């Protein structure tokens, strides 16, 4: 129950809510059915328009008019916003030339430069090219600030997954809401578009800017507006509560914008019908923009002008229908649309088997349009698995494309032309980023980043301590002017250790044959030297990844390669070595091909042994520094060391060779020699951090040598080609990914083939940013360059995407 019958009186878009059953009067009210009788009467006047008009000009104050052109407006803070231009000579704001603006120029009062979001629905990153000359305000914005070429929004690219990642800095999986539509188990509830579930608090983890803000003595004004509040009126209401009192003043503002999405989802990202709605917007910026200008706030105010997510072609007739693949199609549930999650209809049925329904969505269709995958199968760098509101069973579907149940569903439910959902590397789905105020740079492009990253920028905006989020303090310092946050290097925690030669051959019993028995004064010193480090400079150039966990650990030094080999997993951490562009491959001698070698540094007790494998009929072993390149027939044996050794699936091994044998070399002769960065990832939780010992649930069978979830690398060369990858003296370049670690390759269907058809191909589906490698290992990169923190920041979370212009 609402007693809706007290007044609005003196209390239009109050800051403050009252609590039920009193009336409301708040920018809510509408969207709980609790606003006060009068509220539409005295707070939603629409009266006389929302111009002034040359015979509009310093008229009689008439309180029934929605703004006003009369003398007094300007200290009551509520004339029409073009009221200066039509009657006072003055000029509109988008007509005026930009001058930089080196400090905020504010009114006495004001203890920081205000904030103001302006966020605009499905806005599609090309927009700002391809719209250019029906936006001029936005326009002006883009070139005078701070701008992107365009914006990474989160998976799945939906409107309240990333309204929600933009106002905490999480990804979806961390602040509860997975996607537009949402099934809760442990609340046995369901969260809809539609309806009044979505407005209970427990759906809504993290914490949001506005709470940040209020928590810290910050005062916010209200981000959410009724569907039914027109454009023109929030607006209006922004500019008047920049006109209260210094005490009651917020310093934090959102405008919300439904267009263009709205449009494009009838006609389409580039329907004719959309030049439209593209003119409103920047109808709405100019008014903001002209009203900030009347009360001498527009060389004071920092302004946020960017995107949830963008729009593409898609049509009824591009449907999947999982009831050509299932038969048991009754028995589940799918959440439907540009990407699929599928569960049992009722739990009470014992018969529902996962693993079968994935058979059967799996390649069983030449020209098919979506794939299944385990939740914690699917790309690392989603972030998309760790919530009990994510279904076991996922389908990424085609741009472009639907998935639905059954064609019944699509017919009683072509409506339409756009969507948006899709995977967040799809050029379609971008979105925008423009900065402009005093605390943002003048003139200035920037490389494309992600929505994560904002949080945190908003918070430095307005002098606040982020909660802890997903972006990376400090990656976008770029960005600002000042205000900037001066971020530390994490502290080592574990040091290592240094062994020499402490072992003999005699006392390891693994299980390993090398034929190695063959034979010099000069070639001696030579070998010593390289075990003690004199080719690291060669290897090693970023200096060694630090570790942030304790834990027991070896730097192993050899001539081709180095390492740091945990004791504990009984592998390395991480080994790094450098491939110029001028060297060789060459292959295994027939006489090594089953080659291991006890390492005379590294206990047989930490060691691993060639009997488990043989043992494993399941688990093979591959090496991380690869045999293939080996810079001589001497040094090749040491990459045969037991401690260059870890497990792998022979399904996966194809893989592993394919990336060692032939893409390594590659990626030196295009890029002018590599750095390359290899390593095996635990996560069987797919919470996206690294493991402890005892969240292990698979070892090699009949040992202690447990079995990775992934392998990762990171590649690293100069950005300037032309000098070679040891020899850099600017800026560097990175790709890095994280592949599956899985026993059969059901997740490509052209597997049958060639490698060189398939497997470069699935390393681009998993690409990563050096960053996501962090979390899962607990170390930490690039500790020695010559580059400032903030640069090689930006460089830990780049990602490169692969898709074409
Ligand atoms: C992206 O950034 C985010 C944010 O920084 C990272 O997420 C953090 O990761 C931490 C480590 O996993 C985690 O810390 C844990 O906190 C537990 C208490 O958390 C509550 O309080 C916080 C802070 O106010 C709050 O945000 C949490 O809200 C969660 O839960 C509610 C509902 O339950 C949701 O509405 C909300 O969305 C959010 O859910 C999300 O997080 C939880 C995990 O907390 C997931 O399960 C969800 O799927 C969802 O993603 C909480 O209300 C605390 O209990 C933990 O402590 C245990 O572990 C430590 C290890 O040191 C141990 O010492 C303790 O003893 C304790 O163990 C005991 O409990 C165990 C389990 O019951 C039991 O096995 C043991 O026997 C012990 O009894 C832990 O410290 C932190 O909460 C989240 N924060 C957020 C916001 O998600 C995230 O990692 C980043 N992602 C990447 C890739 O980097
Ligand atoms: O006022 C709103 O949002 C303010 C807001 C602004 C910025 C924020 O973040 C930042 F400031 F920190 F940046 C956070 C919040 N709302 C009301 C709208 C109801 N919606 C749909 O019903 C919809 C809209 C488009 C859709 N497209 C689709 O497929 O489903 C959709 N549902 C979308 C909702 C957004
Ligand atoms: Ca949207
Ligand atoms: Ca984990
Ligand atoms: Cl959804
Ligand atoms: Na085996
Ligand atoms: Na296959
Ligand atoms: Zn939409």
């Amino acid at each position: 129950w609402t007693a809706t019958s007290g007044s609005c009186k003196g209390r239009c878009f109050e800051l403050q809510e009252v609590g039920p059953p009193d009336c409301r009067c708040d920018n809510l009210c509408k969207s709980y059915s609790s606003c006060c009788h009068d509220f539409d009467e005295l707070c939603l006047k629409t009266a006389r328009g929302w111009e002034c008009t040359k015979d509009r000009c310093g008229e009689v104050r008439n309180e029934e008019n929605a703004c006003h052109c009369s003398e007094d407006c300007l200290s009551r803070g509520d004339c029409c916003t073009n009221y200066q231009v039509v009657c006072k000579g003055e000029s509109h704001w988008v007509d005026d030339d930009c001058e930089e603006i080196k400090v905020p120029e504010c009114p006495a009062g004001f203890v920081r430069p205000p904030l103001i979001i302006f966020s605009v629905d499905g806005f599609r990153a090309s927009y700002m090219k391809k719209g250019s000359k029906v936006m001029p305000n936005i326009e002006k914005l883009r070139s005078c600030g701070t701008h992107a070429p365009y914006m990474r929004p989160v998976y799945p690219t939906k409107t309240f997954p990333n309204l929600y990642t933009l106002a905490t800095g999480l990804y979806p999986e961390s602040h509860g809401i997975v996607g537009n539509s949402m099934y809760d188990p442990v609340f046995d509830a369901s969260f809809h578009l539609r309806g009044r579930e979505k407005f209970n608090h427990r759906w809504w983890g993290g914490q949001p800017l506005w709470i940040t803000a209020t928590k810290q003595g910050v005062r916010a004004g209200t981000f959410f507006w009724s569907v039914s509040i027109p454009h023109e009126r929030r607006i209006l209401t922004i500019l008047q509560w920049l006109s209260l009192p210094d005490n009651e003043r917020p310093s934090v503002y959102a405008f919300y914008s439904e267009q263009p999405d709205f449009s494009g989802h009838k006609y389409g990202p580039f329907g004719p019908e959309m030049t439209n709605p593209l003119r409103e917007i920047d109808k709405t910026v100019g008014q903001l923009m002209d009203g900030l200008k009347q009360l001498r706030l527009h060389r004071c105010v920092n302004v946020i002008f960017v995107g949830d997510h963008g729009m593409e072609d898609v049509t009824c007739d591009r449907t999947e229908f999982l009831s050509n693949y299932l038969t048991n199609v009754d028995d589940i549930t799918l959440v439907p649309g540009t990407l699929g999650r599928i569960r049992a209809k009722s739990i009470n049925n014992s018969k529902y088997d996962p693993k079968t329904i994935i058979a059967a969505l799996t390649c069983k269709k030449p020209d098919q349009h979506f794939k299944p995958y385990m939740k914690q199968h699917l790309p690392k760098r989603l972030h998309y698995a760790n919530n009990r509101r994510i279904e076991d069973i996922h389908l990424l579907v085609d741009r472009r494309w639907h998935v639905a149940r059954k064609p019944l569903d699509v017919y009683k439910k072509c409506f339409f032309q756009g969507d948006h959902g899709f995977d967040n590397k799809v050029n379609s789905m971008q979105t925008v980023f423009v900065g402009y105020g005093p605390t943002f740079k003048y003139r200035t492009k920037v490389p494309p980043f992600e929505n994560i990253e904002l949080y945190n920028v908003m918070c430095d905006l307005l002098g606040l301590k982020p909660a802890p989020n997903n972006g990376t303090h400090g990656s976008l310092n770029h960005l600002l002017r000042t205000n900037t946050f001066r971020p530390t290097m994490p502290d080592e925690v574990s040091r290592p250790n240094y062994p020499g030669i402490m072992y003999l051959q005699s006392e390891f019993d693994l299980g390993c044959t090398c034929d190695d028995k063959v034979e010099n004064k000069l070639e001696e010193l030579n070998k010593r030297l390289h075990t003690k480090g004199s080719t690291k400079e060669r290897h090693l150039l970023y200096g060694r990844p630090a570790v942030l966990y304790r834990t027991s650990y070896d730097i192993l030094y050899h001539t081709d390669f180095e390492s740091g080999y945990s004791e504990i997993f009984l592998m390395p951490l991480w080994t790094s070595y450098t491939i110029s562009k001028q060297a060789e491959v060459s292959s295994i001698p027939e006489h090594l091909t089953n080659c291991v070698r006890p390492d005379v540094r590294v206990s047989p007790g930490f060691s691993q042994n060639c009997l488990a494998y043989k043992n494993d009929k399941q688990m093979s072993y591959g090496f991380l520094f690869p045999p293939y390149l080996s810079s001589s027939p001497e040094a090749k044996y040491d990459a045969f060391l037991v401690t260059n050794m870890v497990p792998m699936y022979p399904a996966f091994k194809r893989v592993w060779a394919y990336f060692q044998r032939v893409l390594v070399k590659k990626y030196a002769s295009e890029r002018n020699g590599v750095n390359v960065i290899s390593g095996p990832i635990f996560d069987y939780n797919y919470d996206g951090l690294r493991d402890t010992e005892d969240e292990i649930k698979q070892y090699v069978e009949g040992s202690s040598i447990p079995v990775p979830t992934h392998y990762y690398s990171i590649i690293t060369s100069c950005l300037d080609f032309t000098q070679p990858a040891d020899k850099c003296d600017g800026p560097l370049s990175v790709s890095s990914f994280i592949l599956p670690h899985r026993p059969d390759n059901d997740e490509s269907c052209n597997s049958s083939e060639d490698e060189s058809k398939w497997v470069e191909e699935l390393m681009k589906m998993h690409t990563a940013r050096v960053r996501d490698i962090e979390h899962l290992t607990g170390l930490d990169f690039y500790r020695k360059t010559s580059r400032s923190y903030s640069e090689i920041l930006t460089l830990k979370t780049y990602l490169h995407t692969y898709e074409s212009e």
